[PDB]
């Protein structure tokens, strides 16, 4: 990779240019091309990529898929004095760590809430089971209640989770990597809701990011479950958008996973000495975030010195009542599964294609599984037993003819 440069990776949804603006300063000061980029789904790419003269100098993702990229060698270890780690809220450093090794360079607590028109709902729903009565409501008004995007299941984690539904079980300070909660009774209850939502025609398992985007800045739709970047498009469409607490399941608070936006730095990238500088001396600093959360929020930042001021903003502090409420994300590599094994069950659930039951029965066993990278090899070894016990069956039953001919 062309030593001299900075290639960063971020995705899309986030603001993508605020900080292609700090690799201008950057650009200013050092006399460094500073290239900012955003392939759909990067979260996979890296991987694949890395260790070649295509691979990003640093990348952008919630914590949780850092480890992950870590046990794989392909995160270098970042080196980074107290004294700036005290600039920073220590929790983030905490969901960057890994083998208490710093993996990224924390940025951005992320935490998804219930954004809301004000209009066409003065009160927003204090709870789940509400809904369904506000949609009766609003599809006479030519509306609807609610459409997020159910394609992920970070949307849809929140609702699952509320009545105890869990990813893998903390316990002394470490997590049980074969103990699942995704087919627990609380989380089968969950992703229930939500089917029977679609069941009765209250939403529609088509939906994706973009529709539920559309559909709730084009005055269609009176809610959305979402983060803080997506507020700068709902600004845009003068849509006048409260952001409350998600509602309550069961009487218990919708726990969302949140992720910490996160910059990690790849171990193949000979500028790993100004990967740092760029962090440390520009991005994280009241400036460079300010860059960034004028084009896209950040929603609440890792930064201290700036935070003071976003957390005022009654929106960053409801996305914090979010998250407070919800729960870390794991950072070990076994989160990858889990993702995959949650987005196929909800996606069957809601398709009809798979019961609950049965959809989460599923993801439980191939989220303790621990890798998607056996589902080929598997899947040919299931065939191979299906088709020898046929062939039993087609045995037993030649055998039987074969007796019953020798009767006669
Ligand atoms: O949907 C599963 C998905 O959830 C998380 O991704 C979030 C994340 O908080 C942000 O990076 C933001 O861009 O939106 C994403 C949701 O589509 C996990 O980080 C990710 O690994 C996982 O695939």
């Amino acid at each position: 990779i062309e030593e001299g440069k900075l290639v960063i990776w971020i995705n899309g949804d986030k603001g993508y240019n605020g900080l292609a603006e700090v690799g201008k300063k950057f650009e200013k000061d050092t006399g460094i091309k500073v290239t900012v980029e955003h392939p759909d789904k990067l979260e996979e790419k890296f991987p694949q990529v890395a260790a070649t003269g295509d691979g990003p100098d640093i990348i952008f993702w919630a914590h949780d898929r850092f480890g992950g990229y870590a046990q794989s060698g392909l995160l270098a270890e970042i080196t980074p004095d107290k004294a700036f780690q005290d600039k920073l809220y220590p929790f983030t450093w905490d969901a960057v760590r890994y083998n208490g090794k710093l993996i990224a360079y924390p940025i951005a607590v992320e935490a998804l809430s219930l954004i809301y028109n004000k209009d066409l709902l003065p009160n927003p729903p204090k709870t789940w089971e509400e809904i369904p009565a506000l949609d009766k409501e609003l599809k006479a008004k030519g509306k609807s209640a609610l459409m997020f995007n159910l394609q992920e299941p970070y949307f849809t984690w929140p609702l699952i989770a509320a009545d105890g539904g869990y990813a893998f079980k903390y316990e002394n300070g470490k997590y049980d990597i074969k103990d699942v909660g995704v087919d627990n009774a609380g989380a089968k209850a969950g992703l229930t809701f939500l089917v029977d939502l679609i069941k009765n025609k209250h939403m529609n398992a088509d939906t994706d990011y973009s529709i539920a985007e559309a559909a709730f800045n084009k005055g269609e739709t009176a809610m959305t479950i979402n983060g803080p970047w997506a507020w700068s498009n709902i600004d845009t469409s003068k849509v006048n958008y409260g952001v409350t607490v998600l509602p309550t399941f069961k009487g218990q608070p919708s726990k969302p996973f949140v992720g910490v936006l996160s910059a990690g730095i790849n171990a193949a990238s000979p500028n790993k000495e100004l990967a740092k500088e760029f962090l440390e001396n520009y991005l994280l600093t009241d400036e460079g975030l300010e860059a960034v959360n004028k084009d896209k929020p950040l929603g609440a930042v890792a930064l201290k010195s700036y935070e003071e001021e976003l957390a005022k903003d009654p929106r960053i502090a409801a996305t914090m009542e979010n998250a407070q409420k919800g729960e870390i994300m794991p950072n070990i590599p076994q989160m990858s599964a889990f993702w995959y094994a949650v987005r196929t069950a909800v996606i069957n659930a809601a398709s009809g294609r798979q019961t609950v039951d049965a959809a989460l029965a599923a993801a439980q066993t191939n989220a303790a599984a621990g890798s998607e990278n056996l589902y080929f090899q598997g899947m040919a070894t299931l065939e191979k037993l299906m088709k020898a016990f046929e062939s039993l069956k087609s045995f037993q039953q030649q055998q039987q003819q074969q007796q019953q001919q020798q009767q006669q």
